[PDB]
């Protein structure tokens, strides 16, 4: 059947709308971006920390987050020519504002009742939860998705997603799935260059490649614990943000802003190739999604980290990076309605294999 | 099939399960009472107004709750011999921490996906939320199990808040929140004697009922609007009480006035041709209330929901358990003219075991 994958992420810029065809395999059929106004992304922002009156506010952010998004699934389904009742559900990821997994919760917004009253097409949302309940991270989710389009019983290979934050699928053959966040992918570099120039993003990781690598500052940003810890884990904007990387800063002689853009690049190469090497020595093959695909002076950088692997795009193997995780969320409303399990025990730490997410029906 | 049933609500002293049996009818096979701790009462209470961290608040509590009714499921499928695979669902209300349906949300936690963990069976969750979405109240959520029950007669139930189901023949269900039922009384008792409830109403029937009191208190403007309407703590509490305040008793008095009289007038002018009034929640079970709406509806028969066979404490935890097999029947849970919603929806959340 078809579905739809709905995903907005850490950078909030807008939402990822995916339709797919499911059945042995995964088709993308097509794909559809909405950015985000401002007024939104710096509301969800402020509840990404703790603050005043978030109950209210949570619930009046969710509207205008749920109705941007079925105004997205609209205009997809428009300009693909085809009515809501082709579609056999919506997967939904909602809007992480927490992720507490030490304390046994995660928080993704976006009332899936008023997204099945607004589309009219049957909502699966919720993913993370029933995972974060059996003892596990509730992150990653895609590492099952990714086993799903890349294990190969031939060639040890991992799958890597590079967007506001770094995760890893490693899939080595005749051994479960594992996986882990590895930390900051884009985040930190975004935020740098947004504070001191106003841009959004690091466009090819140029603002970075201008600049010197500071050993004593890379250091010490790979000596947070976060990094050193293995198996299971999983992280987000309560550990890596701009005050966590202006703490490391105030404790020495102001230096030049490109340089310190050069080292959060290190920093993601390093901490993604070194946790990668350290689960998987034997990859031959590391697969990159998310926008960090595009960044040139990081997949060079992967690529110099990880000699004895193939570092390569997603893309020149069917699948356009940016789409990647917009698929998985709905493929995750046909494993679902299917019943089969969604996350991996080996990537979560959970208890065992579990059914993931909570069906609102239109 | 057979349902679990699970509600907590306004007096916050405990959990209500059921066990229901649903074929052509609903019948109860069982039920099992859990008290709240006083650390958790005080907890929700906390959420129930604007505060800080409430996210991180509301997700420890949530899982604290969960704990606490799977807890209580367990004892009672272990005391009436039967395991978890011979429920096909648990009809969970959740827990009501805010109701603001004129700012478009409701807002139930009791984090449904652990519920299903522990319990290991399906969840049928969040059931109010889709019906404001679909521009509804999200309240209330019985009359259409008030409906399959007893479908002219009016269906009223008295908690912590008072609300009707009007089963008038060859016409639309109707129905609403009438204002405070025990909430107020409740409260009042405890502030000056410290006891959770006034038993029998009989420390309302030592007092006086204040004329001057009453009025200004039926002046609110929640009283005067007719059709679709809820409420809940935001408007009636302890605070608004005192900004309209005389000898405590003669307060106690008033309230059950109050009570009576909101409902009365609120149900007569819905449903003229009333003749039966059947009572639920525990205020059918208030002596001193049960007369007092006999004496202001002399039209009608009002009678406490067991001489129809249902327990009156027990028909909020039957409607919660019907509604999980509405859910997976796909029929609606809602009634349109009672919520003002703009047509019937399915009601609810799957969480699979
Ligand atoms: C709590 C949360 O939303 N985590 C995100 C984040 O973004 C990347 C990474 O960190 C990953 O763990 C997850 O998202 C992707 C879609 C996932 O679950 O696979
Ligand atoms: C928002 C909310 O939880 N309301 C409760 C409350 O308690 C009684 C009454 O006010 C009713 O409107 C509702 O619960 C019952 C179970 C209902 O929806 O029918």
């Amino acid at each position: 059947p078809r579905y739809l994958g709905l995903m907005s992420g850490t950078s909030l810029d807008g939402m990822d709308i995916v339709l797919i065809e499911q059945g042995d395999r995964t088709t993308l059929l097509a794909s559809h971006y909405l950015p985000m106004p401002a007024g939104l992304r710096e509301d969800i922002l402020a509840l990404c920390v703790p603050g005043p009156d978030e109950i209210a506010r949570a619930a009046e952010v969710e509207q205008r987050w749920v109705a941007l998004a079925a105004q997205g699934v609209r205009e997809l389904l428009l300009q693909q020519q085809m009515s809501p009742d082709e579609v056999r559900a919506i997967g939904s990821h909602g809007q992480t504002i927490r992720h507490e997994p030490a304390r046994h919760f995660t928080v993704q917004i976006g009332n899936p009742a008023l997204l099945a009253e607004l589309t009219g097409i049957d909502v699966v949302a919720d993913f993370r939860r029933r995972d974060v309940a059996a003892g596990g991270q509730g992150a990653p989710l895609v590492p099952a998705f990714h086993q799903a389009l890349f294990g190969d019983d031939d060639t040890s290979r991992a799958v890597l997603n590079i967007g506001g934050f770094s995760n890893v699928s490693l899939l080595s053959p005749g051994k479960p799935v594992r996986g882990f966040d590895c930390g900051p992918g884009n985040v930190l570099m975004d935020a740098w260059i947004h504070h001191q120039r106003g841009e959004h993003f690091d466009r090819d990781g140029a603002w970075a490649a201008s600049g010197q690598v500071n050993h004593a500052l890379l250091a010490s940003l790979l000596a947070d614990e976060f990094f050193a810890a293995r198996g299971p884990k999983s992280t987000g904007r309560e550990r890596f943000n701009l005050p966590w990387l202006q703490e490391h800063l105030a404790r020495h002689p102001a230096l030049p802003a490109a340089d310190i853009q050069a080292t959060l690049l290190e920093l993601s190469a390093r901490s993604i190739s070194e946790s990668l090497l350290d689960a998987q020595p034997d990859c031959e093959e590391v697969l990159v999604c998310g926008g960090g695909a595009f960044n040139t002076a990081l997949m060079k950088r992967l690529a110099m980290l990880m000699p004895e692997a193939r570092v390569a795009s997603t893309d020149e193997y069917g699948i356009p990076p940016a789409w990647m995780e917009g698929m998985a969320f709905a493929w995750l409303a046909h494993r679902f309605l299917e019943r089969l399990p969604g996350n991996c025990p080996d990537v979560t730490g959970a208890l065992g294999p579990r059914t993931l997410g909570a069906l609102y029906p239109a």
